[PDB]
């Protein structure tokens, strides 16, 4: 049974910060005495492109409301970083969980806690994709909503803070540092992202699960290697597979090779017309191997 | 766009504890000086079908451990009803949030937090389907795991408590009271569930979310009503749609009644003709009405 989670928001939700400049209002993440929100709070209400260098310099101090759960922080000092800025405030939060800040690259699945004027209201588990976008739920007002991920041991990874949508409806974000994803461009315009790709690498954890839930109608007994699939991957809006012997958990168990699946993907790829693999009508790259070997095994 | 999420889970965290029996452990549920949780915990390890009433009697209290994050509480008293136990303790939990007990029906959504040896790991949405099982993600320790809605006033409403894994991998549990839904034994056994139906009030809620989003190249022109709607519901596995009346809020926008959407419904009983409705080829029940609405609008 493979069910899209997240992992539970508690500690999260102690670090979520309602944050207004002016009318302005959206959502920041309070670790210490720092709070880190997009710096589109501060932008003046107009039509033409943002100057945010001079919306920067002519900001002030007491324009700021910042606050969490109704009670309210006072505002030390402001620095601007790519596309955030890093407010100091007068308290430190008590419950800053153990954090280090990591930057995704595609593939990678982490947790958004969607937020409306600093109060979660959803949480989810999503994929950064190919074109550095994700496929969100949000409505006006989760700008700043924050990602992250909880490694074993309990440390916070915070990753991801929520900036735009696109005119496609796709989601667009920052790291902490203020680095937009896919360098898109942290005001409205006409940007459109580039196309979405397969990633090969969750399409073959989907396949060992199908295997080990009975199901293997689809299995192809042709070879593919990792060169070849790597090329084919190209020409079919596929990435590239990354390593086989990740897998070797699950090609022990099952009995079948990451090349019997690589095959199999490309015998696949026009659709399984008239069959289903997990109740999926094509094939599925939502999730990750690490996902499958947790949710299966507890590993 | 519609996305599956969970509420967040910070509040239900701070209530999940480990509870021992013997060698049997599984999760609880601590709410003031009371601990709920499945009455497995006390089963004899054997093979043969298990006699709860003995092993009630033969019950004794200082065979219980009872910890939250290692911390242990002292047994008071423990009584039976139905299928869970109620554990008085003698500490009260400080973070005892603002909470009812509701009893779910089939259609209702709602959240589960999965837990292992007391402990949170994943969150998700689900939705309890008309042979009052759900399709979630557990393994090994996950009983007792519970599952909760909030309120807009931030109310808490524990509703389910999981209890088994049946042999098609379909998930049971019981309320807070001891009753399982569906009546399904709490021990195992062969038991086979009947074959589940169409929620179509989910599915008129979902129809709604795509003409939301401008996909409607599945609109019906022509009408059913309610009654030969359900008739037709009866004879194909759909489940009989409720009133008009719900869907006002989505009549009133979309200027499409759901008589339109019922027969839409009928058209698209079989086959999509390859095309796609939000990501799915075939219809899909696992949106509630107000789901949609707290997705697309806030409300
Ligand atoms: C004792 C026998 C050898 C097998 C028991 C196993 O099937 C089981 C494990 C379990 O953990 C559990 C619950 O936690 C709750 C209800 C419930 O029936 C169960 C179970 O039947």
């Amino acid at each position: 049974g493979l069910k899209k989670m997240a992992q539970p928001s508690g500690c999260v939700e102690r670090c979520v910060v309602r944050v207004c400049y002016g009318s302005t209002v959206l959502n920041g993440v309070w670790l210490g005495d720092t709070v880190t929100c997009p710096r589109h709070v501060i932008a003046p209400s107009t039509t033409v492109l943002i100057d945010y260098d001079h919306a920067y310099s002519t900001m002030r101090l007491h324009n700021f409301s910042v606050s969490h759960n109704g009670v309210f922080l006072g505002v030390v000092g402001v620095t601007m970083h790519g596309s955030v800025l890093r407010i100091k405030v007068s308290q430190s939060n008590v419950h800053t969980p153990k954090h280090v800040f990591k930057t995704l690259k595609p593939g990678d699945s982490f947790n958004i806690l969607a937020c409306y004027e600093g109060i979660a209201s959803g949480v989810f588990g999503v994929n950064l994709r190919t074109n550095f976008t994700i496929k969100g739920s949000f409505i006006n007002g989760a700008c700043g909503s924050p990602g992250y991920n909880v490694r074993n041991d309990g440390t916070v990874e915070f990753c991801y803070l929520h900036q735009i949508e696109l005119g496609s409806g796709a989601h667009v974000g920052s790291d902490f540092t203020g680095s937009v994803y896919g360098n898109f461009d942290d005001q409205p315009s006409l940007q459109v992202e580039s196309a979405n790709l397969m990633l090969s690498d969750n399409v073959v954890a989907f396949l060992y699960a199908a295997l080990l839930n009975g199901c293997r109608w689809w299995l192809c007994s042709t070879r593919v290697n990792v060169d070849g699939f790597n090329e084919w991957a190209m020409a079919n809006g596929y990435t590239s597979v990354s390593s086989v012997e990740c897998y070797s958990i699950l090609a022990a168990k099952t009995g079948v090779s990451v090349e019997q699946l690589l095959a199999s993907i490309q015998h696949l790829h026009e659709g399984f017309g008239g069959k289903n693999i997990l109740g999926y009508s094509s094939l599925c790259d939502e999730f990750t191997l690490a996902e499958v070997v947790k949710q299966m095994y507890g590993v």
